[PDB]
C-alpha cells in the first residue's frame, strides 16, 4: 500500500542505503503527499549533533 512504501522511503532517507532509494523511486511513489512539513522537519532532525 501507500503507507508501507512511505515508511520504507522515510527509513531509506534517514539512512544512506542508496540501493533501496533507487529501487523505491524506480517503482514509483507519491512525491506529492510524501513532503508534508512534519516529514520535512523529521528528515531535517536527522542531522548529527556533532
Amino acid at each position: 500500500r501507500s503507507f508501507h512504501l512511505e515508511a520504507s522511503l522515510m527509513d531509506a532517507l534517514l539512512n544512506d542505503r542508496p540501493e533501496f532509494v533507487r529501487l523505491l523511486i524506480s517503482h514509483g511513489l507519491s512525491l506529492g503527499h510524501f513532503l508534508t512539513p512534519m516529514r520535512l522537519a523529521q528528515l531535517y532532525s536527522a542531522a548529527p549533533s556533532n
